[PDB]
RNA sequence: AUUUUUC
């Protein structure tokens, strides 16, 4: 698949997958487009430090991997997968941080 | 080598 995943169209912002807390020191672009291609047609993919991105053809494909791979282990670590326009995590760089509305009370 | 963008 292509190397592009940063569009901002009203259907490309929800046909995309965010992949945080990723084992980016063992994974590669040829791995991310091979771990998420089982849940949809990838037409763009990119990888960075601590996170990566995947661009599907539609939103249905994104919900397939955002609910099909989220919380899975790869290369010995777990990755936090979510819709690219529906962030809920505090981006605490470890997943240990909580929201002021989701605290222990 | 470590959570929203071109590895």
């Amino acid at each position: 698949a292509s190397n592009v995943t940063n569009k901002t169209d009203p259907r490309s912002m929800n046909s995309r997958v965010f992949i945080g807390n990723l084992n980016t020191l063992v994974v590669k672009k040829s791995d991310v487009e091979a771990i998420f291609s089982k849940y949809g047609k990838i037409v763009g993919c990119s990888v960075h430090k601590g996170f990566a991105f995947v661009q599907y053809v539609n939103e249905r494909n994104a919900r397939a991997a955002v609910a099909g791979e989220d919380g899975r282990m790869i290369a010995g670590q777990v990755l936090d997968i979510n819709l690219a326009a529906e962030p809920k995590v505090n981006r605490g760089k470890a997943g240990v941080k909580r929201s002021a509305a989701e605290m222990y009370g």
